[PDB]
């Protein structure tokens, strides 16, 4: 081979997936998160581990990054501590959330050329890529992460900003909310180390129930859904109705206090939002990604709330891919590795040549 390996960097309001084009998973996954003392800087999963004697910093809260000096050093992590790499020899494809600010574009890639000395560099869109894991240039994506959620409609490649919607409820929320109920049912999770436990019970026993209140007419009868944990200093414990009762605030908002339409809703909204002649296109690829909509229960959830709500005689189908929680990666490792995407990479030749704003003109 001539070329040297593609970078791929998912930049996660949670988490971060960063791997090398062509292979079909991540080389490393580390927390979106930068520590300082209250070695100078701390990034990742070492400043997570030491949080105790440091204050931590969240770059990218929401998708959207805030803070470019916390920023930077995630991406010198990334290339020098996670994959042991220097980037001034290797092509990067980073990934960007939806509806990012123009201007957030052009720091980006004024960044890698000037500060990292990227050969070359590409930016995409999270749910577009995903869509391309599953497959698909057109379709509706559900991506809810950790501080985020979208519904993003996609048309031959390209998104529909204005149909995009954003829901400010996601893993986060959930986690907290079932530390909430859990304490309520007489257990008392509330410190960090235990919200670190309790992100572990959801991902590992929770589920979304086909039918809210038959679930938990069940559970309030029975023990037939009830699950044990053991905690790691030996005492095990049940969870009951919780199991279903906190990933059911994705659909039911209100549970938290938010005015916010569950994620059915929101999609069905920018579904509407759309060109009527390409909404049939939109309710026949519905595609989940995300940690979030990992929930055992949510694909057969979503097919009976999206066909209530759509005409009766629209034909719905939702895609909820296995390995959906990095498709937004796996995306990039294809889109990166694809003949015809090798003329689209930013070169450095190209971008002294035009600077920064040829971000808008080159990744579309
Ligand atoms: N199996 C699972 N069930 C439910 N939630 C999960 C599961 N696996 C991961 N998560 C949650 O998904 C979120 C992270 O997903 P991700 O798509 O990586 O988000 P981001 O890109 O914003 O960091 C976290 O809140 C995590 O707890």
């Amino acid at each position: 081979d001539e070329e040297v390996a593609a970078l791929v960097v998912d930049n996660g309001s949670g988490m971060c997936k960063a791997g090398f084009a062509g292979d079909d998973a991540p080389r490393a996954v580390f927390p979106s998160i930068v520590g300082r003392p209250r070695k100078d800087s701390y990034v990742g999963d070492e400043a997570q581990s030491k949080r105790g004697i440091l204050t931590l910093k969240y770059p990218i809260e929401h998708g959207i990054v805030t803070n470019w000096d916390d920023m930077e050093k995630i991406w010198h992590h990334t290339f020098y501590n996670e994959l042991r790499v220097a980037p001034e020899e290797h092509p990067v494809l980073l990934t960007e959330a939806p509806l990012n600010p123009k201007a957030n574009r052009e720091k980006m890639t004024q960044i890698m050329f000037e500060t990292f000395n990227t050969p070359a560099m590409y930016v995409a869109i999270q749910a577009v890529l995903s869509l391309y894991a599953s497959g698909r240039t057109t379709g509706i994506v559900l991506d809810s992460g950790d501080g985020v959620s979208h519904t993003v409609p996609i048309y031959e490649g390209y998104a529909l900003p204005h149909a995009i919607l954003r829901l400010d409820l996601a893993g986060r929320d959930l986690t907290d909310y079932l530390m909430k109920i859990l304490t309520e049912r007489g257990y008392s999770f509330t410190t960090t180390e235990e919200r670190e436990i309790v992100r572990d019970i959801k991902e590992k026993l929770c589920y979304v129930a086909l039918d809210f209140e038959q679930e938990m007419a069940t559970a309030a009868s029975s023990s037939s859904l009830e699950k044990s944990y053991e905690l790691k200093d030996g005492q095990v414990i049940t969870i009951g109705n919780e199991r279903f009762r906190c990933p059911e605030a994705l659909f039911q908002p209100s549970f938290l206090g938010m005015e916010a339409c569950g994620i059915h809703e929101t999609t069905y909204n920018s579904i509407m939002k759309c060109d009527v002649d390409i909404r049939k296109d939109l309710y026949a690829n519905t595609v989940l990604s995300g940690g979030t909509t990992m929930y055992p229960g949510i694909a057969d959830r979503m097919q009976k709330e999206i066909t209530a709500l759509a005409p009766s005689t629209m034909k719905i189908k939702i895609i909820a891919p296995p390995e959906r929680k990095y498709s937004v990666w796996i995306g990039g490792s294809i889109l990166a590795s694809l003949s015809t995407f090798q003329q689209m990479w930013i070169s450095k030749q190209e971008y002294d040549e035009s600077g920064p704003s040829i971000v808008h003109r080159k990744c579309f």
